[PDB]
DNA sequence: GGAGGCCAAGATCTCAAT
DNA sequence: GACCCTTCGGGAGGTGCATCCCGGTCTCGCTTGGCCTCC
RNA sequence: UUAUCGGCGAGACCGGGAUGCACCUCCCGAAGGGUCU
């Protein structure tokens, strides 16, 4: 049991993007600041370690492998245990004890939950979040417009039948009604939105109420629209994501790794190496990355950290360097005694 | 016996986080604040009083030394005594006020519990908060939120059997309908608490009753699910924490230090090193830290202290310089007249 | 705190006997720190006069300086009151935990009589815990129904 | 599990998606390889004809 | 054998709460 | 090496889901006799 | 200022689990021309 610190870079060859709840406001698309509005944008260490804890479920449903119809053994309570650590059986206690002993025998016998743990059950991984080396390393992607598709190509005409010309022709013409109705609607919402930085607090309700009301409107001048809800021509508002070839700080770390942690956490990178994809907009290719971590224990007592070895992901492949990791991957390999039921 | 006082910085290499019960509200997480709610937040130095106390803890059962099994001679009590400072069988040498050097003995052969103290026994060491160095170098981490994992990735379906495809639908649809029962009484709840700011007081108790009967059935309806009491599905809420890089200014203090007592503490500094993690949500990998303190004494009488040497914590080792700090750590692991039990 | 800082500063220059016992005794330590007079042997002028004490004053700078029982201190050392208005907080705080259900590795060390006898530490934590909290539930409501009460 | 059943069914909307399904299909930004391969271009000015 | 020193015993009960 | 002449517009979405728990301390501001060893 | 003298103090890690994701072509038209070894 020895401690494993990965400490190393995340270099995108794709645009790196993520929508997280708090980071996003009504202005638009936003990765998260480290600091405060006006600070270096980060990737989550939630969502790599939610990527790896998938990449290691994986690598634990293959290893136990699948029956003739390629089912899994696994129970649906089991699946998401192992994947998102959640009891949905109901049976998970947080202070119970008699599970004050009992923790270590689940760890030896389930090395997924023992690295990922579950809610009152510790997890040894912790991976941080990903912190951009230079400047100006981000930007705004993926801004676009969708088309009328039969007003971009006119050739698509002549596939239509008579009667479908007309159903275009009346989803272009309530389009632009529609249109220029929710726009007017809009303009005075944004007019009386615009004084709420200085308005009356009693009156400060009644303009929520006044702009929710023309929101009632707006959906309902929607509502009535027949051929479609929502227009089809409109522009695609850009998301902001690290540029192509971002250089990302990143550290990982295993808490008293067993030798079978170490290589069930290393199979799930080598896994996730298959797809390097983190973060979300998988159209548009964004999210690949191209990662190389080393690895260096430090045993308490001790004044200066040993190097294991550096776990290099490209496209090209994935390189594994020294015995120590070798031998931790060889350990998780040959262990038959997991119960992950 | 000389006093030795530890100036120095936490520099924070992932975000520092702690859940102190009486500065968290209903309203979100908060980092505890220096005096005010609108104040600049700090780490408590009882966080790290207790990380640095349990390492110094473990330096000493290493020390004591371990049988082939892996046992230290400390029974339960000796444990909880090193490093909660609580006595469970009632045997502590409790010293009744008025006598002459109460601790003497005791804090003679027992220098963790001479450094750290009990209760009737003042610990030499003071170990104080740490204080960000600018503005901005807190915000809110953490984020995110929990998913199906069969609705995001559906190649996870094909492992699931017949039956267990049709229990995740059944979930699903119980999940669908138990957050929007659950929604209209929070509804009805939240009305009510908007309600309680009336003037009247017995209208206030009124509204808490109900209030609280609205939370009653909500755990009910919670209750009537079969197939998974919690919904799977939820935005997490953050958390907040120092920045990465964040500059924290530490100041820590022993009190009449002998070499022993020091070299103690300086060895559990040593011991820090290797798992250097103050706070907690350690599985994103925060609390990280690394940390230099110039050691100084000042001996009464004089005018200026004399710096004795410097301590420096890195990912890449620890540096100690300085003579006298080498001398301490010495004269800790040389002096055998030392019975922590 | 200043009173004590002046004691040692006196102890430290009177220094220490040839046996190295400090020349103090306790009557002599209790006049030079608490003020206080245990064996009835200070000197008890007369009430009328104010500049009383002039050779203790002049022997004894620390009595003269901070006072005893019949003799006025010269020292006043007043409060230290705040320049702000938000200069104070409630600090401390914290959460006592359990050693061995935080770090797990520590439970490695515990051997097999010692885990049972943690496990029903807990328990018997658990069950005193829910038993105080029924009794002080009880306490409670006749704390609502006392102001109501004849 | 009426994703992998459409999917067969329908390829197109397999592989490039709508709302709610996901599309197989990542195409990314190209990249220049170096550097000034960017300039104006086209610009000119309409003339009377006669 | 005072003489130093410790320890247990003696009545009933105290409302104020951002 | 003299100078014209600087454009129009369309169109901006929709959803979920918001957790569970511990566990709240000990003194003390007096005097005197009974009794254990001590010088 | 109805006198005088008196530090309130000691011990305690609040921590544990969670991929925020899905779909979308921004397009359309335009001679920059003329005088002088």
């Amino acid at each position: 049991m020895r401690t494993l610190n990965f400490n190393g870079k995340i270099s995108t060859l794709e645009p790196l993007t993520v929508t997280v709840k708090n980071a996003v406001s009504t202005s638009g698309h936003r990765l998260p600041r480290n600091g405060g509005f006006n600070a270096a944008p980060y990737f989550p260490g939630t969502s790599i370690r939610g990527t790896l804890r998938h990449a290691a479920h994986k690598v634990i449903v293959d290893r136990v492998g699948l029956n003739a119809d390629g089912k899994s053994p696994f129970d649906l309570a089991e699946h998401f245990m192992l994947a998102q650590g959640v009891d949905i059986n109901g049976e998970a206690e947080t202070f119970a004890p008699g599970e004050i002993n009992a923790g270590a025998e689940l760890r030896s016998k389930n090395p997924l939950i023992s690295l990922f743990g579950r809610w009152g059950l510790s997890g040894k991984v912790g991976i941080g979040n990903a912190i951009p080396d230079g400047d100006n390393q981000w930007g705004m992607f993926g801004g676009g417009a969708r088309s009328i598709m039969f007003q971009r190509d006119e050739s698509l005409m002549e596939f239509l039948e008579t009667d479908q010309v007309d159903r275009l022709e009346r989803l272009l013409e309530e389009q632009a009604e529609a249109s220029v109705d929710i726009s007017q609607i809009k303009t005075e919402q944004d007019a009386l939105k615009k004084a709420m930085k200085s308005a009356d607090k009693d009156t400060k309700a009644e303009l929520q109420i006044k702009v929710r009301e023309l929101d009632e409107k707006i959906q309902a001048r929607k509502d009535q629209k027949q051929e479609s809800r929502e227009s089809i021509r409109r522009p695609i508002d850009p998301y902001e994501a690290f540029i192509t070839g971002a250089e990302l700080s990143h550290r990982m770390s295993i808490k008293n790794a067993t030798d079978e942690e170490a290589g069930l956490f290393i199979s799930a990178l080598i896994r996730f190496a298959a797809e390097p994809r983190f973060g979300g907009h998988a159209n548009h290719n964004c999210g690949l990355v191209e990662a190389h971590w080393t690895v260096t224990t430090w045993k308490p007592g001790e004044l200066v950290p040993v190097t294991l070895g550096e776990i290099v992901i490209t496209p090209n492949g994935v390189e594994i360097t020294g015995d120590e990791l070798f031998a931790m991957v060889k350990a998780f390999n040959e262990n038959q005694s997991f119960d992950f039921t």
